[PDB]
RNA sequence: GGGUAGUUUGACUGGGGCGGUCGCCUCCUAAAGAGUAACGGAGGUGCGCAAAGGUUACCUUAGAGUGGUUGGAAAUCACUC
């Protein structure tokens, strides 16, 4: 059995058809879809505290399911007293089935558990179908336990879509039921 | 141990002294092969690396704009040029 995420089932069985009708696309897979979700977290203070970076990496692992990579400093800078090549950030890429499952978990479970959650700004679009927005308290995810955290942390989420514009991606996200603050 | 004796105590230098310089490497002067002077104009150097060497395989920056927890002009992430 090719086990399939419920999001993938929902997409393939409805969303393709509604978007074809709604945007008069000539051929079927002119329809937008999702290629990757990038979860990033920038801990510049890790240059003092290694525990911060280790905790962030581990908490990302529990949140998603796959291990993270610690990015390095592209350029040595003094304003943040950064030496080139130091460990500064940590990111995870989600694709395919894991991507769909994580987005389902997020939209239905973790966005609800945010303090004063009143939707998400439906305008954080880079003009090319890529939607990036932040979450300040990772504790919204029930996966991580409260006691073991060493410092409350946030993280940025970027959703990359095959769409050529923002309208297409916003329509796809709305069909997915993404709680945009509107 | 200058009581006594034998000697040394550089050169370049718009006179000599004083100052500065003395080997090697890069550019200009150098007039489109090479070479070419001045106390002409700007710099470096008396090392470093057990990989920062050898080879195989795979990747591509910086900048500007744009969307983003602290994050600000600028950190990390994504896209366009």
């Amino acid at each position: 059995m090719n086990y399939v995420p419920e999001l993938k089932k929902y997409y393939k069985d409805s969303v393709i058809k509604e978007l074809v009708k709604e945007f008069e696309y000539k051929s079927i897979m002119q329809v937008p879809k999702l290629e990757k979700i990038v979860i990033s977290v920038g801990v510049g203070e890790a240059v003092r505290n290694k525990k911060l970076l280790d905790s962030a990496v581990l908490e990302l692992a529990q949140i998603t399911g796959q291990k993270a990579v610690k990015t390095k400093a592209k350029k040595a800078i003094a304003g943040f007293k950064i030496r080139q090549g130091q460990e500064i950030g940590a990111k995870v890429t989600l694709r395919g089935n894991a991507m769909y499952e994580f987005l389902y978990k997020l939209i239905h479970l973790a966005l609800p558990r945010v303090k004063d959650f009143r939707g998400i700004n439906g305008d954080a679009f880079d003009g090319n179908g890529n939607y990036s927005f932040g979450i300040t308290e990772q504790i919204i995810f029930s996966e991580i336990d409260y006691d073991k955290i060493e410092r409350i942390s946030g993280l940025n989420i970027t959703i990359v879509t095959t769409a050529s514009n923002d309208k297409e991606s916003k329509a796809l996200l709305l069909k997915f039921g993404m709680p945009f603050s509107n």
